Order: C-alpha cells, then structure tokens, then sequence
C-alpha cells in the first residue's frame, strides 16, 4: 500500500457533517463508509441516510449511542436511502425506510478489522474508508483545532467516525462535528507509537462493508 492514502481527493467522501446534540457518531460513520465503497464500486459519490440507520438499526441506541457494525450490517441486509430522500433530523423517529420507496444502494455485507493492529487498519484504509472508533471525550480530542493530534487521550473508546486516508505520520479521520472542527471537519491522528491500542484507542474496533 502507498505512502500516502486520501480518498477525498478520489472524490470518495462527500462534505462533513455536524451530527448535532445526538449520538449519533456510529451511523455518520457508517454512512461514510458506505459512500465512499459506493464511490469506489460504482463511480457515483452519493450521500446516503444517516437518520435512516439512526431510525432503523433496532440493535443501537439511536442518539444514546449504537454501533457502527450492526448499522453497517443493516445496509448489508436491507439497504439505504439517499440522504436527500431520508434527510438527518438529529433527534430519532420511527424507521421510515418503507415509506420512502426503493433503497438508493445495498452492500453485500461487514467485515472487521483485526483489532489492535495498526497495519490490518492501514491495509482496509488503502481499499476504502473504514468505521472506527476513539476517545473523544478529552479536553484535548475537543478542542482540536489542527495538526498531528497525538492526544492526550486514553483508551475509552466513545466515539465513531471514519478514516478516509493516511500518512507516514498519521491517519486521516472524518470527524461529524461539522467543518468548524479541527481541520475543516477532519483530524490527522499519529500512528506508529506501538501503542497497540492506537491514540484515544485508535485501533479498538474497526469495520469496513462489503460491496461485491
Ligand atoms: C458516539 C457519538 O455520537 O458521539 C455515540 O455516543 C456512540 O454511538 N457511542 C457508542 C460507542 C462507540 C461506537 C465506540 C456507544 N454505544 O457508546
């Protein structure tokens, strides 16, 4: 794999996005992932419905929290809307994916990361953006206006967002708390300390989905 990964700049990632008061980290990442597989399968860059795995991933906790590989899963065994057609609301509602007619895209399933492993993450990162995980609940993680972020942070992971790319130095992550954040919505995270659970736990649980 290369030196450098960035798939926004192959026109894989669509605009940041602000999630808002709910916690609704784990479907923001989901749906980068699956745009940009979609981007990279299809040709097409596309956004698709955050609120709608919010709405419908009965195993998460809508804006309490969820996990981004049942969301993921959920797109695998049903599919996901256009984001224009299923617009993010920022408070959960009932699952309307019925009354919204046919799924805008379908993956064929969710693989995961071998966890704490920093080159089984970069590996999935040079195929497509990939689900992963960080503490950021830290002052510092917050407060992040630029530059290699190497924490301080611990390993509590609390936080889903998506790495779009990497460096020698770092990886690119796409953060939700929209593009007043950090470096216009992204976060270069320091890679290659050792540390096995990554910074702010990096490498704790990562997933991908599949798109055959
Ligand atoms: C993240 C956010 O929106 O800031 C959520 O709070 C969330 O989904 N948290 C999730 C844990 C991560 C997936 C690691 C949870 N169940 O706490």
């Amino acid at each position: 794999i290369p030196e450098y990964v960035d798939w926004r700049q192959k026109g894989a990632v669509t605009p940041v996005k602000n999630q808002g008061s709910c916690g609704s980290c784990w479907a923001f990442s989901a749906v980068v992932t699956i745009e940009g597989i979609i981007k990279i399968r299809t040709g097409n860059l596309n956004e698709y419905s955050e609120q709608e795995l919010l709405d419908c991933d009965r195993r998460s906790y809508g804006c309490n929290g969820g996990y981004p590989w049942s969301a993921l899963q959920l797109v695998a065994q049903y599919g996901i809307h256009y984001r224009n057609t299923y617009p993010y609301e920022g408070v959960q509602r009932y699952c309307r994916s019925r009354e919204k007619g046919p799924y805008a895209a379908k993956t064929d399933g969710v693989r995961q990361v071998q966890p704490y492993n920093e080159g089984a993450l970069l590996y999935s990162i040079a195929n497509q953006p990939v689900s992963v995980v960080l503490e950021a609940a830290g002052k510092d993680f917050q407060l992040y206006r630029g530059g290699i972020f190497v924490g301080p942070c611990g390993n509590k992971v609390d936080h889903a967002v998506a790495a779009v790319g990497y460096g020698p130095n770092y990886i690119l992550i796409k953060n939700s708390w929209g593009t007043g954040w950090g470096e216009n919505g992204y976060i270069r995270i320091k890679r290659g300390t050792g540390n096995s659970y990554g910074v702010c736990g990096l490498y704790t649980s990562s997933f991908y989905p599949v798109k055959n």
